[PDB]
DNA sequence: GCCATTTTCGGCCTCTGTGAAAAACTCCCAAAGTTCCGCTATCAGTTAGTAAAATGATATAAATCCAAC
């Protein structure tokens, strides 16, 4: 099933592609880790998810263990490639001591 | 040269513990000490972020080599 974020981007959890409607010619390529993190965010629309829980769901299914700086770097690359605001709450933000938040709307294509 | 008064010495080791008298108050003033509170510096504890380096994984190109005709 394909998801639409903030009526602007479209993304699918199964093929890991991003499409911007403003520039439909340029497909945006994302890494597997950030794509799975964003999909997990989309599964829970706009409610807080713990850093610990999202981290362990993303990487323990991968079969291997990494430090928690990897999560921060993945979110940094997610915000950078999406051209989301550096620290304003436009699409994705970080809520301290509680976890991570998404602001973009969820539109299931099918 | 001779009294006549001072000065100077008198063994080594070992344990040992000393409190033991003695009688004024009063007023004024300045500085140190005690305490409380506020500001400031300094550090542990924690979280998150961004750019870059490091490292591994995959990709792309050949060497050659081995089996079948």
């Amino acid at each position: 099933m394909k998801f639409i974020l903030a009526e602007k981007f479209t993304f699918d959890p199964l093929s890991n592609t991003l499409i911007d409607k403003e520039d439909s010619e340029e497909i945006i390529r994302l890494g597997s880790n950030e794509s799975r993190i964003l999909w997990l965010l989309a599964q829970r629309p706009n409610e807080v998810i713990s850093r610990n829980d999202l981290h362990d769901f993303v990487w323990r299914e991968q079969g291997f263990e990494v430090d928690d700086s990897s999560l921060t770097q993945a979110i940094s690359t997610l915000r950078k490639m999406l051209k989301d605001s550096t620290k304003s709450p436009q699409y994705v933000k970080t809520v301290p001591k509680r976890g991570y938040q998404l602001i973009a709307r969820v539109e299931t294509v099918e």
